[PDB]
């Protein structure tokens, strides 16, 4: 199978400038290609993953990739899409996130072989370009008037939007002009990118015909949406990071499982390397069998493991089966600090407090009163097994929480009813 045919076959093609060369392309010869990262934050999230996997699509094919780490671009800001300025982010700030997103995308990537990637820091050369230069050597090339018609920006320039500094309207130079160095230094050819990088990426293409004389090309990744119209990586909890410190293993393979029946074939599509095969067969068996579909967790198991590696995907599985579970003996001291992170509504609690308190400290009782009959009613769990009397008491310290009750000394599951429960981390 062609490298296009299975990019279109997933529906990763939005758009480009010329498929049926960009294909023929791909076919006679091995070419090096180029997608750029913004460091906005600490660690990207699940919404980055796209263009990084798409990259690694290529390399498979035995093409280069180049991972592109904005270390000067994240100074200015890409304004393709966003109706409100982006804050300024210090030099301090910037370097460090550099450092961080880089550890993170080089996992995605082979560094072996002739198709080795490249990392590269468009700070490399605009570090060291004279403002002059810039203006000169890359602005001359650009018509304001065709970058006011650009509809990544012209939200912002018409009379209703929020306007646009002279700042984020210089960044499609920057991004532009590193298509033709990237063309320059690795050869080049093509950018990929998201859904909003059409604008930065047809300005390289034209900046790098007008400075090197020559022919690149360019392709966007379709804007991962939902069938029920909401964001992709929006949750309750916040945005499904990738950095494990920040959203867990556990919560990262919830995320994937909670996928819908609509989406999650698509999904399969866009963020997996399962064959376009062996997806039809995922999906033909669920739409065959009257039982529940089983893409979901094969997509969790697929992502949870690419990112976080197979013994994070084991600890996801094992939380999974033992937070809901009569025996809870299986979890360890680390999956208790992934449920503390984003597994369960954690509370500080310390030694003295019985039951009915820590039933309405988390929230599982509006009062005491109410929580003491669900206490009485059995319907109380601790770490899986219902609460005992231990106590001569003194009122109602007859259920008291000892020292048997914590988990590695820090930890307990406190549960009431059939669904809903909290976690308690003793101080
Ligand atoms: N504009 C891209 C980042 C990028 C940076 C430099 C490039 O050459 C290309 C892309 C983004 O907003 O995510």
């Amino acid at each position: 199978m062609s490298v296009i045919q299975d990019l279109q076959s997933r529906g990763l093609i939005a758009q480009t400038t010329d498929i049926e060369a960009l294909d023929a392309l791909l076919n006679e010869q091995k070419i090096a290609l180029y997608c750029g990262f913004d460091p906005t934050a600490d660690s990207l999230h699940i919404g980055h993953l796209l263009p990084v996997l798409a990259l690694r699509r290529f390399q498979q094919a035995g093409h280069t990739p180049i991972a592109l780490v904005g270390g000067a671009t994240g100074m200015i800001g890409d304004p393709s899409f966003k109706a409100a300025e982006r804050s300024l982010n210090s030099a301090e700030t910037v370097a460090g996130w550099v450092g961080s997103i880089r550890s993170q995308l080089t996992p995605f990537l082979s560094f072996e072989g002739g198709n080795a990637a490249i990392m590269a820091n468009n700070a490399d050369w605009f570090g060291s370009m004279n403002c002059l230069d810039f203006l000169r050597d890359i602005g001359k090339h650009f018509s304001v008037n065709a970058m006011l018609n650009k509809e990544s920006v012209k939200q912002r320039i018409d009379r209703d939007g929020a306007g646009i500094s002279f700042t984020e309207f210089a960044y499609s130079l920057l991004q532009g002009y590193d298509f033709a160095e990237l063309n320059k230094r690795h050869g080049a050819v093509l950018e990929i990118g998201g859904s909003d990088q059409w604008g930065n990426i047809t300005a390289g293409i034209d900046l790098t015909r007008r400075l090197n004389q020559k022919q690149v090309f360019g392709l966007t990744l379709p804007l991962v949406t939902k069938s029920d119209g909401t964001k992709f990586g929006k949750t309750e909890g916040g945005a499904v990071w990738l950095n494990a410190k920040k959203t867990s293993p556990y919560q990262f393979y919830q995320f994937w499982l909670k996928v819908a029946d609509a989406d999650v074939y698509k999904f399969l599509k866009y963020f997996t390397f399962l064959s376009i095969e062996e997806i039809g067969v995922v999906e033909a068996k669920d739409k065959a069998s009257g039982s529940k579909p089983e893409a979901q967790r094969i997509l969790a198991e697929e992502m949870t493991r690419l990112i976080h590696g197979e013994e994070a995907l084991a600890a996801a599985q094992r939380i999974s089966e033992s937070l809901f579970a009569e025996d809870q003996s299986r979890l360890t001291e680390s999956d208790f600090e992934q449920l503390a992170l984003d597994g369960l509504p954690a509370f500080e609690v310390s030694d003295g407090i019985n039951a009915v308190e820590a039933l309405v400290k988390t929230g599982l009782a509006a009062s005491n009163k109410e929580a003491r009959g669900f206490v009485n009613a059995k319907a109380v769990l601790l770490n899986g097994k219902p609460a005992e009397a231990n106590n001569p008491n003194h009122p109602d310290d007859a259920y008291l929480l000892i020292g048997e009750y914590k988990r590695f000394g820090k930890y307990t599951i406190l549960r009431r009813g059939k669904r809903n429960h909290a976690l308690l981390v003793w101080k």
